[PDB]
């Protein structure tokens, strides 16, 4: 067993905090521990204040004799949007002082998404499949959610990129859905859903349709 | 020990044969102790031997970074020749080698188009310029934008995303000043790829 456990922390899912019906978690993960003294203790702080309302999964035997541990915190929707830090401590045996991961929404002063939908191309019309294109700049931070539908139901063929800093220091990122150039010509309406702390709401929806 | 990171040219070097194209072998945590690090070059298997070793780089944390950079043929690197970097150190029980290519498979032409500001976004005192760059393979690719025959600055291009065919797109947002925009300039994106003819395209983006 050359090495020592590694903890990963990770985020609640944009859509999750922002929709007090979805439940947003905290995830701790801890990978490589000993396979002979796999015990492990986790301890979670909020804002440095104890917790212990995390639910810690059994372990799981790795095919590389390491084990897995997950434990998860379940997080108020306001207490991440308020910018509460989640700290998890992680005590094993085989290891010489707990290791502390702390995770929190980015700091700064959120700012509204502006959402701009924009037709295909011209010389795109040449084409069996069109694409529509929303784009989203202006805000911050960077967790946020991208979904196009027409007629109330989801689309399934889109690709959204990765937020992009700005020179400003906001972000911004571009959907693309891709339909059938048919569907655009018929005049089918189609809807790009944003989701981000700073909307009204929550959420907006801006459409576009052949003109 | 020591770690090392093997990276890839740019984009825009492999494609103009006037540029420099490099590959670049990054070793970090070299102790202070033993800043000494040896490296071999391989290509396809065969090695090579006008690797240059950069001074070393002390570091906040008590360490060295040692880089060594390989310069590569153009058409080597288009062609999918593997570039192998074997380093060695004295804390290191063996070396620790690290290969880099080109991503394999048929290269595939980007589409080029370029897309005004949103009606919507007209109401502002500055406008973006879009040009969405789609069905290009591989995802290596360099995006610039131009006016009146000069580079326009103030310009961020997204990352390469897989599409669901398995191409890549981009999307590049140029901001200017509603002005210029209103008064008729003609604002073009250039996309170096090695599927283009002549490793070259631009899309003009006028008002009209
Ligand atoms: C022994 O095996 C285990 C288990 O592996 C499994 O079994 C073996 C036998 C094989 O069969 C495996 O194929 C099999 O999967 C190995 O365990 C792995 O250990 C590595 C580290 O060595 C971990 O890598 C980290 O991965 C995370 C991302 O992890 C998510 O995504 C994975 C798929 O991409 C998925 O498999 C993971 O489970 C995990 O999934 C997420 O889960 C959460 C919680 O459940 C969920 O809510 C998410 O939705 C879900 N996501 C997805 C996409 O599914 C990655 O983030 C880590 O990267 C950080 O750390 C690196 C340094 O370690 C660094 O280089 C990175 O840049 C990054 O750094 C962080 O970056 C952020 C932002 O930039 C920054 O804020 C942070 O500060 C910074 N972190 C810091 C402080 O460093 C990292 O790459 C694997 O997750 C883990 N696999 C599993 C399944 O747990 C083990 O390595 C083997 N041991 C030996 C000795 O060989
Ligand atoms: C002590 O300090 C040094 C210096 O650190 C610097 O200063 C300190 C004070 C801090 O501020 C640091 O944040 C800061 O970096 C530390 O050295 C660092 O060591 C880490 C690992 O511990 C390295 O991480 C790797 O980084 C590469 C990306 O590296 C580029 O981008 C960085 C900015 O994002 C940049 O800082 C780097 O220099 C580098 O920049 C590039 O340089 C080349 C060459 O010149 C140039 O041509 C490029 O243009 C330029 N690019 C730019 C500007 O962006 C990252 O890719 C690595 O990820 C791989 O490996 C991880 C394992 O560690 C793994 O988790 C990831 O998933 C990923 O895995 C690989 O992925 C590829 C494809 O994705 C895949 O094929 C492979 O399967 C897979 N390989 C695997 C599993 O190994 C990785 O995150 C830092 O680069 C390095 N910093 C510098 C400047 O060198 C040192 O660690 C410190 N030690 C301590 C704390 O004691
Ligand atoms: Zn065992």
């Amino acid at each position: 067993l050359l090495g020592g456990p590694s903890v990963f922390l990770f985020p609640p899912k944009p859509k999750d905090t922002l929709m007090i019906s979805r439940t947003p978690e905290v995830t701790c993960v801890v990978v490589d521990v000993s396979h002979e003294d796999p015990e492990v203790k986790f301890n979670w702080y909020v804002d440095g204040v104890e917790v212990h309302n995390a639910k810690t999964k059994p372990r799981e035997e790795q095919y590389n004799s390491t084990y897995r541990v997950v434990s998860v915190l379940t997080v108020l929707h306001q207490d991440w949007l308020n910018g509460k830090e989640y700290k998890c401590k992680v005590s094993n045996k085989a290891l010489p002082a707990p290791i502390e991961k702390t995770i929190s929404k980015a700091k700064g002063q959120p700012r509204e998404p502006q959402v701009y939908t924009l037709p295909p191309s011209r010389d795109e019309l040449t084409k069996n499949q069109v694409s529509l294109t929303c784009l989203v700049k202006g805000f911050y931070p960077s967790d946020i959610a991208v979904e196009w539908e027409s007629n109330g139901q989801p689309e399934n063929n889109y690709k959204t990129t990765p937020p992009v800093l700005d020179s400003d220091g906001s972000f911004f990122l571009y959907s693309k859905l891709t339909v059938d150039k048919s569907r655009w010509q018929q005049g089918n309406v189609f809807s790009c859903s944003v989701m981000h702390e700073a909307l009204h709401n929550h959420y907006t929806q801006k459409s576009l349709s052949l003109s």
